[PDB]
């Protein structure tokens, strides 16, 4: 919910706007649309029954505090939370107060009679807060939602089914001149048909192509929406992300990115980056566009481009040497240095397997209790023998976590099978071919 009831508690009365010209106070009544108010810009809250920013005359001492056109170079109309429940003009020392008993004022005093709640809770006026809507389909590009606009000459101040029940709003003031709008990102009769769902998974994806925005402004418009961007965990959601766009020629951003400084590639979702779709010669520019026309592989791109983007909604004993933990033996092999399959087998005649991680906390058992040094290059279980660009663990646990170091995974094209080492002062890990003779970690039972 965007809409708040400003609250007093010291007078249990409520903010009641009656007039451009005069914002009093009345007994709360939250069927009563006159009290009702809401954020639209970092600063500015605004009433839902005028569709009109509460302002000042000037930031002095003992002035009226009414509505005035929405303006966001105003600067008295910036409001802020200081302290707890106090409410401010930024940039002063003065504050949104009840008035005098003989219209709400603006006032130095910062007592009981300046301190504001929104009604029924107990939290500021700022826990509500305005986010940026970005908007879905239309002809705005999924530009934002311009709260309050205006169609054929009445004024909304939330995203309307003005004019089926879609919701959408204006993405600039004057809608009747402009003809910008796009719907809005809220769940209503129809809006899930905005997803496209895979029968087989149940994850639902949503392909935003008419839409121009940078790698960051679709990040937010899929959190919003209790989404987040496309990541490609598996060759069947590939192959579905391929029928889906075939259709389509133009780049849509996807969830993979390198803007972490310490650590290379990884999905925006957190989820693991074990396939791998790379157009040739890419990566050659941090975050990843899927292009359709090319067979909806992968470029990376400068994030400022603005391009469509895709959504995603869904899902006690160790022996000699060997050291323990979450019921697992560990040890590194740094005697005789052997290739990969040398050192599979190696674990193997042992007792274990080379190492598989599959949390961050078993990552940081290997580099600071089992002898790892910073200068280290050492075997782990992660391949893709089987399968080029698609790597699993030797073991055949599954892959729930990747740690790649910064500029990895490297190069799969200037090689037939990649095989994984663990290198690096954190112990992030790095692809390389398979016939070099190195170090390796076991882990058993």
């Amino acid at each position: 919910t965007r809409q708040f009831l400003i609250y007093n508690e010291d007078h249990k009365r409520c903010v009641d706007a009656v007039s451009p010209s005069a914002v009093q106070t009345a007994a709360c009544n939250q069927d009563a649309e006159s009290q009702k108010f809401r954020w639209v810009s970092e600063s500015q809250i605004m009433s839902v029954a005028f569709k009109l920013c509460l302002g000042v005359p000037s930031k002095t001492d003992w002035v009226a505090i009414t509505l005035y056109a929405c303006d966001s170079k105003s600067e008295f109309q910036k409001w802020e939370c200081k302290n707890d429940t106090l409410l401010g003009i930024k940039g002063e020392d003065l504050f949104f107060n009840y008035g005098n008993r003989q219209n709400i004022m603006l006032y130095k005093g910062s007592g009981l009679w300046s301190r504001w709640k929104i009604y029924g809770t107990t939290d500021n006026l700022c826990s509500r807060g305005y986010e940026a809507m970005y908007t879905l389909l239309g002809n705005a590009n999924g530009a934002t939602c311009a709260f309050p606009f205006k169609f054929e000459n009445k004024w909304y101040a939330d995203c309307t089914s003005a004019g089926d029940g879609w919701l959408w709003c204006g993405t600039t003031t004057d809608y009747d001149t402009d003809k910008l709008f796009g719907y809005c990102p809220l769940k209503f009769e129809g809006s899930e048909s905005l997803w496209n769902k895979d029968p087989l998974t149940s994850v639902s994806y949503q392909i935003n192509s008419k839409s121009a925005l940078t790698w960051h402004q679709a990040r937010k418009s899929c959190q919003q929406q209790n989404a987040e961007l496309l990541s490609i965990t598996e060759i069947h959601e590939q192959t579905y992300l391929t029928g889906l766009t075939s259709s389509l020629t133009s780049g849509l951003w996807i969830g993979l990115n390198s803007l972490s400084f310490n650590s290379g590639w990884q999905w925006s979702d957190r989820s693991p980056f074990r396939y791998l779709n790379w157009l040739p010669g890419s990566p050659s520019k941090s975050c990843v566009s899927l292009n359709p026309g090319k067979n909806a592989k992968w470029e990376n791109l400068e994030c400022v481009q603005k391009l469509g983007y895709i959504c995603k909604k869904g899902n006690t004993h160790c022996p000699s040497q060997w050291w323990p933990y979450a019921g697992h033996c560990y040890k590194i092999h740094r005697d005789e240095k052997k290739i990969q399959r040398d050192a599979l087998t190696t674990c193997r005649k042992e007792g274990g397997d080379l190492t598989s991680i599959h949390t961050i906390e078993e990552l940081d058992f290997i580099i600071s209790q089992l002898g790892y040094e910073p200068n280290d290059e050492l075997w782990i279980g992660l391949n893709d023998i089987k399968i080029q660009m698609y790597f699993e663990w030797s073991d055949g646990t599954p892959v729930t976590f990747t740690k790649w170091l910064r500029g990895e995974p490297s190069h799969e094209n200037n090689r037939q099978e990649d095989c994984v080492v663990m290198k690096g002062k954190d112990g992030y890990w790095a692809d390389r071919g398979c016939e070099w003779p190195l170090g390796y970690i076991c882990k058993m039972k």
